[PDB]
């Protein structure tokens, strides 16, 4: 006898368990066990990833419910897993969404600057140097300082919570509680700062402070600030260190993308679409009972949307494992989600990935793996898939 299929299959993200594909042919839908030892569906195909993630039925919200199947244990108050629903409901969320662009006035000169200062510090020490913690992380660390106005300085003991914060545990981890404390008090004080003028909290300290958002509370003012810092520096700073892996291991591509750079926005999208960054699938909640594929999902159960389950589906992206600029359909990947819970960073994560790379190619041509790819190491029980360190040499 075996047990209840496991999730998730692997940390490894520089490559996909062949088992996803026997999975999605053979059942698209299907029971697993998550770490906490709930049950859950899990859904594998483009087709039933899409239907799940345009049924509202299935609810983000009510994941947080106290007795329901967990994906994982929260490491945030529960209101803010309705953190966008806060945010829309406090008539605040044209405001949030526009502050995080890629289009403020010096934003993208500000990246490159980043970007090509970061590099020259690696080639001045000589290789090896490490393309996540000293390139890529920085890099998205930097970045939504200036999305959010925040001083650069800030920057670095903000991202040292978020190794605890996006954990991806059977059980509540008492460091992210203290780490969440001392972050809301920060965003808090932020808001207070009369220096503190730009970006997304300059912005959010002028709203708080107009009678049309008085009776918004300061702790949603301040969560804002908290859940968009750690929510866009984990995800760009992972899908671009990941998406740096698929690159380097494709020297023509490299090639082709360093010899005519207008094409790295559509070598992004492909970086996105085979990325493997979520290490979890995306959780929602039925609340009815709902026909998905030969499954009828009852209300109450946990339903889990495996995202390169569709995007790597054969059915929609031929040859899905190859990186193709030439695709029909080229964002019609489910990387930033689907439906009413789509990424609002989409952009700025896109920007952030273009810019870094382009820099990255003009500065360090030759990149390559300084060690096997089997050396990389895997983090483990995390809500995203990234290599501990990436060493390279150029
Ligand atoms: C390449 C970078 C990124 C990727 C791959 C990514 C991916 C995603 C995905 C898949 C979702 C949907 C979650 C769900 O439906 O359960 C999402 C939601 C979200 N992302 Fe991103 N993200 C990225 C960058 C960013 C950035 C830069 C920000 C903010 C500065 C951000 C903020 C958010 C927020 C606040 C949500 C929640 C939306 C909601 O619940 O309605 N993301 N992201
Ligand atoms: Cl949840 C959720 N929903 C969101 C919607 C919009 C932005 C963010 C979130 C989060 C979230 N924020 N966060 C966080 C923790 C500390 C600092 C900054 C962010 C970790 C998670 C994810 N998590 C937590 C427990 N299980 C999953």
């Amino acid at each position: 006898a075996t047990v209840l299929l496991e999730v998730p299959f692997s940390a490894r993200g520089d490559r996909i368990p062949d088992a996803v594909a026997e999975l999605r042919t053979r059942e698209p839908i299907r029971k697993v066990r998550t770490i906490t030892g709930a049950e859950a569906w899990l859904v594998s195909s483009y087709a039933l990833c899409t239907q799940v993630l345009e049924d509202r039925r299935f609810s983000m919200k009510e994941t947080a419910a106290a007795g329901a199947p967990r994906l994982n244990a929260l490491t945030v108050p529960p209101e803010v897993v309705n953190n966008m629903g806060n945010i829309a409901d406090a008539g605040l969320r044209k405001a949030v969404m526009k502050a995080i662009t890629p289009k403020a006035p010096g934003l993208e000169q500000f990246l490159r600057d980043t970007a090509n200062s970061l590099l020259d510090n690696l080639i001045t020490e000589g290789a090896p140097a490490d393309l996540r913690n000293d390139f890529a992380d920085p890099l998205a660390t930097a970045l939504h300082c200036k999305v959010l106005g925040i001083p650069q300085e800030d920057g670095p003991k903000l991202f040292r919570s978020l190794s605890i914060a996006f954990m991806s545990s059977a059980d509540p981890i008492p460091a992210a509680k203290i780490n969440w404390d001392r972050d809301i008090e920060y965003m808090a004080g932020i808001l207070e700062n009369p220096n503190i003028t730009t970006g997304l909290m300059g912005e959010l300290s002028r709203l708080r402070k107009d009678p049309a958002y008085s009776h918004v509370s300061d702790e949603l003012f301040a969560t804002i600030g908290v859940t968009f810092f750690g929510a866009g520096v984990i995800s760009t700073g992972s899908f671009l260190t990941t998406a740096l892996i698929s690159l380097i291991q494709r020297p023509q591509l490299r090639n082709l993308l360093h010899e005519k750079p207008e094409l790295i926005p559509a070598g992004v999208e492909e970086l996105l679409r085979i990325n493997l960054s979520f290490a979890d699938g995306l959780p929602r909640l039925a609340t009815a009972d709902i026909q998905v594929g030969d499954v009828l999902v009852r209300k109450g159960e946990l339903v889990l949307v495996l995202l390169e389950g569709a995007n790597f589906d054969p059915e929609h992206f031929p040859n899905p494992g190859s990186i193709e600029l030439d695709r029909p359909n080229p964002t019609s990947h489910l990387a930033f989600g689907r439906g009413q819970h789509f990424c609002p960073g989409s952009a700025l994560g896109r920007r952030h990935a273009q810019i870094g790379i382009e820099a990255l190619l003009k500065k360090m041509p030759g990149v390559d793996l300084a060690v096997p790819i089997d050396q990389l190491v895997w983090r483990t029980r995390f809500q995203r898939r990234i290599p501990e360190r990436l060493p390279v040499l150029w």
